[PDB]
């Protein structure tokens, strides 16, 4: 009676920002076109990205505004960035771990 898939990845974190004077401020890299997943490319240091802190530079995004983020390229992740809005929500998770692992 067990329950539960294979794979305990990061902590699995949803993103929540809204678009600054230059945007969003934050890029993102990867993609199918490099055939690899998107990661945050860098973040703008006066924008509303590296204000919300959900988000840092050197994540990996799994999902964007609730699209699954696959057989996707780098250029459809750009558009769905501005596809949304000015309000963008896109799945990150640090890969800061749950600590410690040692017992």
């Amino acid at each position: 009676g067990s329950s539960g898939s294979s794979g305990q990845d990061f902590d699995y974190f949803t993103v929540d920002m809204e678009k600054g004077a230059k945007g969003f401020g934050f890029s993102i890299r990867g993609g199918r076109e490099y055939k690899m997943d998107l990661y945050v490319l860098r973040l703008a240091e006066d924008g509303p990205a590296i204000r919300n802190g959900r988000m840092r530079v050197g994540d990996q995004i799994i999902e964007i505004n609730g699209e699954s983020t696959r057989d996707m390229t780098h250029a459809r992740a750009i558009e769905l960035i501005k596809s949304g809005g000015r309000r963008v929500r896109l799945l990150l998770k640090r890969g800061t771990g749950s600590g410690p692992s040692s017992g």
